[PDB]
């Protein structure tokens, strides 16, 4: 797509395409180049992005996250804001575009030595992720995929963090209605296999704890530079395993991974608490929370050094 393209989203905003960074910077076609603090997301009518699409019409409406945010006490909320959508022509083909807030670089171009992060930022990272995940569960959605690759920092504010990329999040409980419990092995192993929940790898359609249970790998992935299961990754069958003896074998399993100098006690915990919710159980994120900030230390700015690396 040409720069200076001119699209028109279903509300009858007009916005202009900027450089690629498919996703390009955008100006709405009122405000000067200046102020650009939007892009613009695009795909043909073929899959994903329409996926996402649902996710962010229906849950990244800024009035309501505000309301939320000044209700429980945030500084932020780690969601992007989503400003309009549509189609646009390109030869005879239909595009689908969203348009949504700019962020900056994400969290695996950035991580240190092993894919790793300091304790303290590992730490905020999970606390940052379960505001994020109360809002959606609330809102009926689970994400499905998080990992460094899907966290990224702001553009406006550079010093927060976003989860991103909801092309395979999931409305697990449309209008109330919480989907049922059916194993199939036809649709097994979706998502990261190396932080992808078992729900996922059984072929069960995501809930709530699925998202918490991923969480709990990429906590420990980042704070310990690799996961037991490393070497499998091309097994999924290799990988359920190793995650379901990880989980029997709790605290003491993902205890004793840590390195002498990063503790996993707040990690274990957490997973602890993760792998006792039921199928249709609301995660008590609070408690998760705590559970990673056991001493109620302020969230700092996230540390991000590699000195010594
Ligand atoms: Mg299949």
């Amino acid at each position: 797509f040409p720069e200076g393209k001119v699209l028109d989203d279903m509300e009858g905003n007009q916005w202009v395409l900027g450089k690629k960074i498919l996703i390009y910077l955008a100006f709405p076609t009122n405000k000067p180049e200046k102020d650009a603090r939007h892009v613009v997301k695009v795909e043909y009518q073929e899959g994903p992005l329409f996926s996402e699409l649902k996710f962010y019409q229906r849950v990244a409406k800024k009035d309501c996250i505000k309301k939320w945010i000044e209700r429980k006490q945030l500084d932020y909320l780690g969601i992007p804001l989503f400003y309009g959508s549509g189609l646009t022509e390109f030869k005879g083909r239909s595009y689908r575009f969203m348009v949504m807030e700019r962020l900056g670089i994400d969290l695996q171009k950035i991580s240190g030595q092993n894919g790793t992060f300091k304790k303290s930022t590992v730490l905020q990272l999970g606390i940052r992720m379960l505001d994020v995940l109360e809002y959606i569960h609330e809102n009926e959605y689970v994400h499905g995929d998080i990992k460094a690759a899907n966290l990224l920092l702001g553009y406006k504010n550079p010093d927060q963090v976003y989860l991103a990329d909801y092309g395979l999040s999931y409305r697990y409980c449309p209008n109330g209605n919480h989907k049922q419990y059916q194993e199939n092995p036809r649709k097994g192993h979706n998502g990261t296999i190396e932080f992808t929940s078992l729900d996922a790898h059984k072929g069960v359609a995501l809930s709530r704890r699925s998202d918490v249970e991923i969480l709990g790998y990429c906590m420990l992935r980042w704070l310990c530079g690799k996961l037991p299961w490393e070497q499998n990754l091309k097994d999924p069958v290799a990988v359920q395993t190793a995650k379901t003896n990880l989980l029997d074998e709790l605290p003491q399993s993902v205890l004793k991974w840590a390195p002498s100098g990063s503790s996993c006690c707040e990690i274990a915990q957490f997973l602890v608490c993760a792998h006792s919710l039921a199928y249709d159980e609301k995660p008590n994120y609070q408690a998760l929370k705590k559970i990673l900030n056991p001493h109620g230390i302020p969230l700092g700015p996230l540390d991000f050094s590699t000195k010594g690396q």
